[PDB]
């Protein structure tokens, strides 16, 4: 990769999130969103490294701090949608064409640290919160499907979560040092999702009942020894990080144990590898993968990017390269690959945005 451009947003506050729109249409330029301060901004990538500024949504509350965003599309029209959330605990669904807010969701109103859309269902939105819970929403019927919590759930802020390939299960992580698995292909959760689609408050008297899921299907505190701030599935394996200068590749159970036969009492984990790096020992730094899961990127606290090629026979064989620029010195909170991995964008604590193009 080579650095082709950079810019700084006028608010001078940390950029906490960046996401390419992997649903952008054939023959349209590549578009990414950034979140920081109380705003979300869209940019288009053009030739000669140009990053073209489009339009922002600015929250009416000056004390809102957006922490996360996620792209989906309208399941009836195919038009793109953007979900954003942060410190106020309000999920906003934004029309990215006009940047109008279309609607919003409040849970209990505590900070939301990450949003993720289900990989097969564009209406199913997962939020993770400072209140120790995850929430699954159906943004077609405007229903809260389920809350994942209880004393056997997380015991401090939830910082990240990820759906597996088919969206049959979720792995979550946070400040309690634990990683927890939640199956959403149980008969109970499949029924709840079905009921959420059948719910129309204009045609019934009942409120929609949300499931309370109080028991994860697996839990470990044996991977990391500090806050776990990012997690992603790699097939049936997990990649996760803390602030110990490492991304760990691991799985529940013993080497030969099938993920779908793991019982909630499983006490073992298997470590398949670990990707070390330097100067990323502050809390709240995310890694990202490309659409095909061929590539992994992480930025560190002094502006260096690490990129791993995962197109190798076993996880521990991943090939690392590093990307530095003499003017890029601030902490990189998140990266995003374009769908094809031709562009990598990094965003920073000084409101700076860095574009790297594949050679
Ligand atoms: C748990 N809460 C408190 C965090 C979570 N984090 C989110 C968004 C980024 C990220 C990455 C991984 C996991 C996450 F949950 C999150 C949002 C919250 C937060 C608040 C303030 C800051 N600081 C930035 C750096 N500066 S500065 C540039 O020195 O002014 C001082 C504020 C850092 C993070």
């Amino acid at each position: 990769f080579k650095c082709v451009n950079s810019l700084k947003e006028d608010h001078n506050q940390p950029l906490f999130g960046v996401q390419f729109n992997w649903h952008s249409k054939e023959g349209d330029p590549l578009v990414f969103a950034t979140v920081g301060s109380n705003r979300v901004t869209l940019y288009e990538c053009h030739s000669q490294g140009e990053i073209r500024l489009l339009q922002s949504y600015v929250d009416a509350d000056a004390d809102e701090n957006f922490y996360t965003c996620a792209w989906t599309y309208d399941s009836n029209t195919s038009h793109p949608l953007l979900a954003v959330a942060g410190s106020r605990g309000i999920i906003r669904i934004i029309n990215p064409i006009t940047m109008q807010c279309i609607k919003h969701y409040v849970g209990h109103g505590n900070a939301i640290n990450e949003l993720k859309f289900h990989p097969r269902d564009p209406n199913l939105l997962l939020s993770v919160s400072k209140d120790h819970a995850l929430r699954l929403w159906n943004i077609q019927t405007d229903t809260l499907v389920a809350i994942f919590g209880g004393v056997e759930g997380h015991r401090d802020e939830v910082l990240s979560a990820d759906y597996d390939l088919l969206g049959e299960k979720i792995m979550s992580c946070g400040m309690d040092h634990s990683l927890k698995l939640w199956r959403i292909n149980s008969k109970r959760m499949m029924n709840a999702i079905k009921e959420s689609y059948d719910y129309n408050p204009n045609k019934t008297n009942r409120p929609f009942i949300s499931q309370k899921i109080h028991f994860p299907d697996f839990s470990t505190r044996d991977i990391h020894r500090n806050y776990v701030d990012c997690v992603r599935w790699l097939g049936d394996l997990i990649l996760s990080k803390s602030c110990e200068n490492a991304i760990v590749c691991w799985k529940p159970g013993k080497m030969e144990d099938d993920i779908d036969k793991i019982k909630p009492s499983e006490s073992n984990v298997t470590i398949l590898g670990r990707f070390d790096y330097s100067q990323c020992d502050i809390w709240y730094m995310r890694f990202s993968m490309d659409f095909w899961q061929k590539m992994l990127a992480l930025g560190n606290q002094v502006g260096k990017l690490y990129v791993w090629d995962l197109e190798v026979e076993d996880p521990h064989k991943a090939k690392c390269t590093t990307l530095t620029h003499h003017k890029c010195g601030a902490a990189i909170r998140q990266t995003s690959f374009s769908r094809d991995s031709s562009i990598l964008i990094a965003v920073c604590d000084d409101a700076s945005i860095w574009r790297w193009d594949r050679l």
